[PDB]
């Protein structure tokens, strides 16, 4: 038996930098965000997932993507999202202390 030093590629790791939806609207971190390796293959189900984004209230929430190739190559980017109202509700100061 053995092994053969093969020049193995780190995965390509595809994540969006930023993104901006509504109040109310869709989000699908997993339909969004790719990672592909050239030796191991697909490693799109290897993301691991990390923070969380809310569709009720306005603001911004940046997620985690991070995924390892079995030949010990790993990679992780970030996605910064920016939730925005889809109507005016004005702020009257909050006097909730
Ligand atoms: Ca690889």
């Amino acid at each position: 038996m053995g092994n053969g030093e093969t020049s193995d590629l780190e995965p390509k790791l595809t994540v969006p930098v930023g993104a901006t939806i509504h109040v109310g609207d869709s989000f699908v971190p997993m339909a969004e965000v790719l990672a592909i390796d050239k030796e191991d293959g697909d490693l799109t189900s290897k993301i691991k997932v990390d923070g969380e984004v809310d569709t009720t209230k306005a603001g911004t929430y940046v997620l985690t993507y991070t995924v390892t190739d079995s030949k010990g190559h790993e990679v992780t980017a970030k996605q910064t999202v920016t939730v925005k109202v889809r109507e005016e509700v004005k702020n009257d100061k909050p006097i909730l202390e």
